[PDB]
């Protein structure tokens, strides 16, 4: 399987550019999303989900071919919750119909982080809608009851080596795990709606306690009132794990350019750019073009 990136017919970045500025426009006008969070997070995630079915050993799923937007990879129960990010996207593709769904989804993703704060985050367009047949099968996303062991191997399916793991674990410090979404309950700290190395503080700085939720899994619970799912405890388990832990706890910077490359990383996967592709687009904040 070869997934070349195609250029939608005539647009360029600043056709781009006006995809970014109306979802952050959007971003900024919803507010009120699960209590004020906003719906940054739940956009994060998506471009998480429909970019962590990748498999590097035959390239089938990945961002590429939009298949989130079938049935089949709908309705994974991994996905729940998702579907109000792409409730929150519908719209903003009705306005602008030929971006590819692949396209959209991923730059909703690049627009979340930027808009909240992270740091920019290169984005390449291209990717091109694929048929129904090509969803993969659910069960290809990871599951949170596990540890170090697991994590490592499964990243590694996506390519991902340990600093790349550790770096894009921080996401977690924005949202939180809903009990009906997942099993879990609870936020990963305090300012979850800005992007910053919070997890790490936290998962370095709390006192932990191993407790069973509602749902009857487990997870680690703290007096400030945070969690931190098995997975994610299983990064100060790990000696490789946790000295890169130690490292974003201290270096915010370092954090931002490690997140930032794993990311745009994370969402190319799969996909090959003919050397004659656009270079790769920057967007401009909304307050860096002053509206
Ligand atoms: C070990 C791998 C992963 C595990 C098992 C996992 C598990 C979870 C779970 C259980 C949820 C909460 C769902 C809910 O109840 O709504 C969550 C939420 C979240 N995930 Fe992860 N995750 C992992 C990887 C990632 C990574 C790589 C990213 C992005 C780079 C990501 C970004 C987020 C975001 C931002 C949210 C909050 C969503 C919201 O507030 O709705 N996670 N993840």
């Amino acid at each position: 399987l070869v997934h070349v990136a195609s250029v939608e017919k005539g647009r360029s970045y600043e056709d781009f550019q006006k995809v970014y500025n109306a979802i952050a426009l959007k971003l900024r006008e919803d507010d009120e999303y699960d209590n004020a969070i906003g719906y940054g997070p739940v956009l994060v995630r998506l471009a998480w989900h429909i970019s962590g079915t990748w498999d590097k050993h035959d390239n089938t799923g990945g961002s590429y071919g939009g298949t989130y937007r079938f049935k089949k990879e709908f309705n994974d129960p991994s996905n729940a919750g998702l579907q109000n990010g792409f409730k929150f996207l519908e719209p903003i593709h009705k306005e602008f119909p030929w971006i590819s769904s692949g396209d959209l989804f991923s730059l909703g993703g690049v627009t979340a982080v930027q808009e909240m704060q992270g740091p920019k985050i290169p984005w390449r367009c291209g990717r091109v809608d694929t048929p129904e047949d090509t969803t993969p099968d659910n069960g290809r996303l990871p599951d949170a009851d596990k540890d170090a062991g697991y994590v490592r191997t499964f990243f590694q399916r996506l390519n991902m080596n340990d600093r790349e793991v550790v770096a894009l674990m921080g996401a977690h410090a924005l949202g939180k795990t809903h009990l009906k979404n997942s099993g879990y309950e609870g936020p990963w700290g305090a300012a979850n709606n800005v992007f910053t190395n919070e997890f790490y503080l936290n998962l370095l700085n709390e006192d932990w306690k191993l407790e069973k939720n509602d749902a009857n899994n487990e997870q680690w619970d703290s007096k400030s009132g945070y969690m931190m799912l098995p997975t994610d405890y299983s990064l100060i388990q790990d000696p490789k794990y946790l000295s890169i832990v130690k490292e974003y706890a201290n270096d915010q910077d370092k954090f931002f350019k490690d997140f930032s490359k794993a990311f745009e990383k994370l969402l190319e996967d799969g996909i090959t750019f003919p050397k004659d592709a656009p270079s790769p687009f920057i967007f401009k904040t909304l307050e860096e073009q002053g509206l």
